[PDB]
């Protein structure tokens, strides 16, 4: 379940079409700025040559990494200036 | 039997050869909005090399799974201007 | 079948060694004026490094999409003072 | 969907062959102005070679970011005398 | 048996390694030309990645597929100039 | 194949190293003149910053446009006096 | 792990947004130098087209090359007047 | 067993995430200088798309193949100065 | 096996770390004067962004195209001062 | 490696920002007096908008082009009063 992912999940129909890949990159990169993604999935889904699956291996590896994982990938996307709710 | 499921077994050759692979994942990707399809068959289905079995094995899940999982498939496939009918 | 797409599997052999790149952008960037092709797709299409599928997953898209999608591929290409034949 | 994108889709053909690369650049680096658009992406858009996507990179930034970012971008694109519609 | 299907069964060693993944797809992209191959196997045998297969399962669908199958895939490898036997 | 394209694959390493940066221009530019050339791959050919590219971004744009494209590129490359063949 | 990799993954976010282009050339070339990084990567991370990956295909090589190559690539960092985190 | 093969499955776990896709490649590529790895697992190697499968579709070839195979492999990872151990 | 093939695999380390990319393209357009390699692996081989792949793609084209291929391009890296071996 | 090219990897952090654009271009224009570098990559370097990737595009070729073009760039850089190693 988790807590941070109770939104993630609720608008992944939302963030394919919206997170750009940049927004995508500067989040995903952080990722590795605490150790908190690993150092070996980051070229898997910076590889796809399409952004459509750019954003979504991440958006399926944070569907399956814990609610750590995601409780810094969402103040990444309200920082930006995009669409709020937490 | 179902009533969502009236046309997706009825134009399932229809919806084999006409459904394109985004049209495919931007319903497919959403069917994980509503929690309403499961978190591990995503990546069965997309994990299919082939386009042809990577429409056909969600348009099998949608032949098992119920009449609440194929009536939010079928208007992410009439918003498509594809082919119209209900 | 298609009424549209009677031509463009017809001459597909022609169409991927003729249709250059910008008469492929110019057009295929011109399918989502309509919003008429998606919009997830396009970075799939023109994120292929070289031009061959570059433009061959234009043409195998025009082959699963419908006849109201090919038949305004075919004047984009009928503009172009290239080969015309409907 | 969007507001303000009602329009960019609609004349995306329009504004790939009209908006020229200065107006393209009075506007693109206005989005940095009021930190609307990112810091990373704005040497993606303006790195391409050719002008034909250094507009287009623009143009589906604007169709993934939200309908805050091109309610900016359309009066940049009306005080030129170029055509309007909003 | 089949008489178009005389050679490519006897140097499909030699057509493995020697026809290239372009002289590949000039010629399989061919196929879809006079609907003479299908239209869901063709992303079936281009969808391997490695070009190992992407050779071979075309190389076993001419197979299985007729002589009228291999008749018009054996003067698009005779046109290039790679080696000449009917 | 083509009929005006019998020569320039056939001294394409001849017209690399012999056909200066203005008699590419000279051409170029007049293949704008009658919009047989577009009007959106000229920046894309231009925008190259070395010449060795600048002429064969049209070098293949040629191989690629029709036979109407490749007869008026060559008397354009026949009235400067540089070499003759048809 | 590493001891000279205590930094460059802890501050990965602020060393893409903040080393710029030239503080990565001014780098990478000294990379050169020593022998220390290959020959061969380092035209493949000068030839990304935009910087916000010329300076992340040299960020994820230095988090799989040694500790002996980050060591290196950080008093050419501190000797930068930027910003100093051993 | 092996000789060669010694330390390669001893340290698989150091050599997938320290080997970066270069010092992969200029020994890859140099497997095929002696007709030592075959012609046609090259492109099955390359053609994975991320790098954590690029560089070990090598690394169990060579835990399949011979002495001879990885007595040459071990070399070209020890005149890289990375770590030193045979 | 081949005639002419029996130094560029025997030397493929040395030619890609020697071989210049204008080298590799005042050859590889020159592969194309003779109708000789085909018109859409051009602009395969051409695209690679880096050069370490841009020299390897016809690096493979040669060891899968024939003698006939590559005794024609021996003597484009003869006629340069680099090195001689036949 | 090279005996000529001994230094010039050694020192290219020293040659980058020392060797000014008329040193570089005294000798690389005297590149070209013994058909010793080629003639189409001479306006890819000298088309670089900046000096310093108008002297790296020469410093790389350097590191790519034989011992015998090494050879006679050094004492085109050890006449000038610049500073002396062989």
């Amino acid at each position: 379940p988790g807590i941070a992912q109770q939104w993630i999940q609720s608008k992944r129909e939302d963030i394919v079409n919206q997170m750009t890949e940049a927004c995508l990159n500067q989040s995903l990169d952080a990722l590795l700025s605490r150790d908190l993604i690993m150092k070996e999935d980051y070229e898997l889904v910076s590889t796809k040559p399409t952004r459509t699956s750019k954003v979504r291996q991440l958006l399926d590896t944070t569907d399956i990494q814990g609610e750590e994982f995601a409780k810094v990938i969402v103040q990444k996307l309200k920082d930006n200036k995009q669409m709020g709710l937490q």
